[PDB]
């Protein structure tokens, strides 16, 4: 084994720039490492999937070989969305799966999301593979590969369990990512008319990057929805584990709003059920979950960390501000933008109101988008520690499971470190503009007390 760069081994996945920090050799050894760990957990069967990035076809061969060279039985499911790979690792013989994807990033990025024996790896488990390659703590065997055509199985699974009450007109924007393989087809099969936008799978991303979290990547969907008098706009990120929602009047629906609608529907069918959300989500979620008799669980940001939490709590649903939505009710508990789109359409089809009025019916508060402060990699965790240790917030409920969050009577604010970039991530919400500004001023002062050079942009 060679000496791989440590930067590519991250908190919830492995990611690198192909030809640079991610090469054919890197992919092979990563496959060796994942195969050895899956075999240590008693799992020789590993599903393997890839997204529609230019480097997919080449690099996936190396991943497959590394797993085969452990003695693993590989199920090659070809080019599929991320959640279709997570589904493979739920319905096939083995409970391990590797997805070769670079998510929503520039054409040249690629990487790995890993499930081993039911568990999606995070933090120390990702380092554990890095360390296997360093130590040559690797299995050796003569494995096998079989091709598995899994997409029709998935498609059918969703179609059979969803029941739309009326037809709808839906603009689907796949941003040329791998969602194009199934999203337009399936939504139409549920009973919709589908206006496609950027639905051809093209790893050059010649339109807008498939990242529905940036509002400018929704400009075209919004214009198309209005132009065509459509009922709803939907947008998927590169690999299909995130969705973004636009109303019939062009309103962008923040994922924590989307969760409110899902939470209302799931809890109403399952009294007492647990519902998970990350620390960036509106507080309205607590009240709405509790009101319908559910149990609101606030947790850490990060898909792998949310999946783990759902297994521990038995939550029937989870959601993140980033747009990852995890259904266990009627499903398997992994994030899936395409399945979530199907669940949204189902609910919407049953309402006599247009999508604008269905979502406007949850009212509003004053809130910020995500704010980002670029710090250093040396200092980012230290600042958060310093805030958690020594900051003074005034009267409020202080939550520290991921950064610092303080819920005041009339609003809330959050500061956490990003697990992927040398940045501090903030969000604020409030009943009033004045209160928003009161909270923002508290956070500004507290950050300035740690380091009076920090560029607080509010
Ligand atoms: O970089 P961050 O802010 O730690 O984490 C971000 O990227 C992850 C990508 O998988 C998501 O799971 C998180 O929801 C998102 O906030
Ligand atoms: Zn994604």
């Amino acid at each position: 084994a060679p000496t791989l760069p440590a930067s590519i081994f991250r908190a919830y996945d492995i990611r690198g720039v192909v030809g640079d920090t991610l090469t054919a050799e890197t992919a092979y050894w990563i496959g060796r490492a994942i195969g050895s760990e899956s075999l240590a957990r008693g799992e020789p069967c590993v599903a393997v999937g890839r997204d529609g990035r230019l480097s997919g076809p080449e690099l996936v061969k190396q991943l497959i070989q590394g797993l085969v060279d452990c003695g693993c039985q590989v199920s090659d499911v070809g080019m599929v969305p991320t959640p279709v790979l997570y589904y493979a690792a739920n319905v096939l013989e083995g409970k391990s799966g590797v997805m070769l994807t670079g998510s929503h990033n520039p054409p040249d990025y690629n990487g790995f999301k890993i499930v081993v024996a039911g568990e999606t790896l995070a933090n120390e488990q990702i380092q554990a593979l890095r360390e296997r390659i360093e130590k040559n703590d690797l299995a050796s065997g003569v494995g096998s590969v079989e091709q598995v055509d899994i997409l029709p199985r998935y498609f059918k699974q969703i179609r059979d369990d969803i029941a739309m009450a009326k037809p709808m007109k839906v603009v689907v924007d796949c941003g040329n990512g791998v969602a194009g393989v199934i999203a337009p087809q399936l939504i139409e099969a549920l009973g919709c008319s589908v206006i496609p936008l950027y639905c051809e799978v093209d790893g050059n991303f010649p339109n807008h990057h498939p990242d529905p979290g940036k509002p400018e990547n929704l400009k075209d969907l919004i214009a198309k929805v209005k132009a065509e008098n459509a009922d709803l706009g939907l947008a998927f990120d590169g690999d299909g584990d995130r969705v973004g929602v636009v109303t019939n009047t062009g309103t962008i629906i923040y994922p924590d709003r989307l969760l409110m609608l899902f939470a209302k529907d799931v809890v109403s069918r399952n009294p007492g059920a647990d519902i998970i959300f990350d620390v960036k989500c509106t507080r309205r979620l607590i009240a709405l979950i509790s009101g319908y008799g559910g149990r609101p669980v606030m947790w850490k940001t990060g898909h792998s960390l949310i999946k783990k939490k759902m297994k521990e709590t038995g939550a029937l649903l989870a959601g993140e501000m980033s747009g990852h939505v995890f259904f266990k009710e009627r499903w398997f508990g992994f994030d899936d933008g395409i399945y979530s789109a199907a669940r949204l359409l189902e609910i919407l089809s049953q309402d006599q109101r247009d999508s604008e009025h269905v979502f406007s019916a949850f009212g509003s508060d004053i809130s910020t988008p995500e704010i980002n402060i670029t710090v250093t990699e040396d200092s980012k965790f230290a600042i958060i520690e310093a805030l958690q240790r020594d900051a003074q917030w005034g009267e409020g409920n202080i939550t520290t499971l991921d950064g610092v969050r303080v819920d005041y009577p009339k609003g809330w604010g959050l500061v956490r470190a990003s697990n992927t970039t040398p940045v501090l991530v903030l969000r604020f919400e409030a009943d009033t503009e004045e209160e928003l500004e009161r909270i923002k001023t508290v956070f500004r002062n507290q950050l300035k007390a740690v380091d009076s050079s920090l560029p607080v942009p509010f």
